[PDB]
RNA sequence: GGUCUCUCUCGU
RNA sequence: ACGAGAGAGAC
């Protein structure tokens, strides 16, 4: 991904928008009964821990274009993913305004509760004023996408949270893009099957994580990622996707049997126009991280990704022998033989991409279901039923989360989410964690879940 | 101050 | 089942 051309909002007459600058994060009640590393990020460009140009190591992301269509690799690539997604039989037929609007089984509601971008957010308009969970009206959205069309400019808005030091230091905010509810709408139409497909089949022949639960998934994947485990993060995933990946998806998306008229609106991504501030810019290349269906294209544009670097990097690889799942640029895969990803990150790096280990360690080491790690959790075997298996979120990160807080109303809410989390770090963890929160006033106040029951509700859920 | 997923809580 | 709130995870 690429920035193409930055234009003052006077000169493309789009309305500014602006986002806020000021941090909801402050210190809890635990901040000193645990350590931790992390601050909120950097939103201003005057912040006193900035130690670069604000701005531009929050645009240093788009690293630049490299290919812009497919090589053979990649062609092939592309032809085997859409293959194996047929067997899902996905409906290419257009999703009803309403259900895109409102919801189905398998696929959330539009969130209400969320911007509802350019231009609204200027023109002080809410999702509420247009849509409504009662009626189910779907007429007020109708007006508007006649009104303000569709391909509306994303909305650059820096991220509130917490971030490691070092990315503090180093101004490397992340950038979100508020998709326009127009744009969100007219994919949720054309994208609302595969996405409630995508939803329902997490695993290996959708090559997904997205709609799993780590409570009862991660006792599959052993069974679903047989033989030689390999595993990769990405650095900047989003923005360091060149236009080849796009096209890719498109040669996926007509093979199992999207309209050309559905296919189009991939190119609508692929190409993109921001509003940051006072400025507009055109991006082309990159996923503006942000729209619907982002957590999806990211994933199935990483499962082309894999396949091709495989094929590109080795002599006699068998794609039928792959099994991955991915969850944006999250990978845990598995193949009959291990895989140097030393390698695949070479050639990654040929097409513009920067792959990392897992847990972003220096370098890439042996990975087994003991040191592997999936949507930040590892794997621990239950003492009792091993092939129960435990996700395991490190009671460091647990840690981080717990000693700042955005509003102290939901202090029992937050402790309580925690503690579901921390409790597969196992008995003797749990107890350690439970007496720390209890250690301070408010924590006598808490309602902790106790052990025993929170591993039998687990047990159950088998 | 986005797309989404999972989970929990509180109501009807 | 429907509403409201939250936490976590991917970008
Ligand atoms: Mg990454
Ligand atoms: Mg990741
Ligand atoms: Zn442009």
């Amino acid at each position: 991904g690429e920035i193409q051309w930055v234009k003052p909002n006077k000169e493309t007459g789009r309305l500014n928008i602006n986002g806020p600058t000021r941090t909801k994060l402050e210190p809890s009640v635990f901040h000193d009964v645990f350590e931790g590393n992390k601050e909120p990020a950097v939103l201003h460009s005057k912040d006193p821990r900035l130690e670069v140009d604000f701005e531009q190591a929050l645009f240093s992301k788009y690293v630049g274009n490299t290919l812009y269509e497919p090589d053979e690799y990649i062609k092939e690539a592309a032809l085997h993913y859409a293959n194996q997604l047929k067997q899902l039989d996905i409906d290419t037929s257009q999703m009803s305004m309403e259900e895109a609007c409102y919801g189905t089984e398998n696929l959330e509601a539009i969130d209400l509760h969320t911007s509802a971008g350019y231009p609204y957010s200027a023109l002080g308009i809410k999702k509420r004023d247009i849509l409504d969970s009662t009626t189910r009206d779907v007429s007020k959205m109708k007006f508007y996408m006649d009104k303000y069309g569709l391909d509306l400019p994303y909305s650059t808005y820096v991220k509130d949270e917490l971030r490691s030091i070092d990315k503090i230091k180093k101004g490397k905010s992340r950038l979100i893009e508020a998709s326009s509810l127009n744009d969100s709408v007219y994919l949720r139409m054309t994208f609302g099957h595969l996405y409630e497909t995508f939803h329902a089949n997490p695993g290996t022949v959708t090559g997904s994580a997205v709609g799993c639960n780590p409570d009862t998934f991660w006792s599959k994947l052993p069974i679903l990622l047989p033989g030689s485990l390999f595993a990769f993060d990405y650095s900047g995933y989003d923005a360091s996707l060149s236009p080849v990946w796009f096209r890719a998806l498109e040669l996926v998306l007509r093979e199992i049997g999207y309209s050309e008229e559905a296919v189009s609106l991939v190119e609508g991504i692929n190409h993109t126009h921001h509003v940051y501030r006072n400025k507009t810019y055109c991006v082309l290349g990159g996923m503006p991280s942000g729209c619907s269906g982002t957590s999806i294209f990211n994933s199935m544009i990483n499962n082309i990704i894999i396949r091709a670097l495989l094929i590109k990097t080795f002599k006699g690889i068998d794609l039928d022998e792959l099994n991955m799942v991915a969850y944006g640029d999250d990978v845990l895969a598995s193949y009959p033989f291990p895989i140097d990803c030393l390698e695949l990150a070479r050639t990654g790096k040929e097409y513009g991409l920067t792959m990392t280990p897992a847990d972003k360690s220096p370098c890439f080491n042996e990975v087994n279901w003991d040191n592997a790690t999936f949507l930040k959790r590892g794997f621990l075997p239950d003492e009792q039923f091993p092939f129960l298996i435990h996700p395991t979120m490190p009671m460091k990160e647990i840690h981080e989360s717990i000693r700042w807080t955005k509003d102290a109303r939901n202090t029992q809410d937050h402790v309580r989410s925690l503690c579901l989390l921390a409790w597969h770090n196992g008995k003797q963890e749990y107890e350690k964690f439970v007496s720390a929160i209890r250690s301070v006033p408010v924590g006598k106040a808490l309602a902790i879940p106790n052990y025993e029951n929170l591993r039998r509700n687990w047990l159950e859920l088998f």
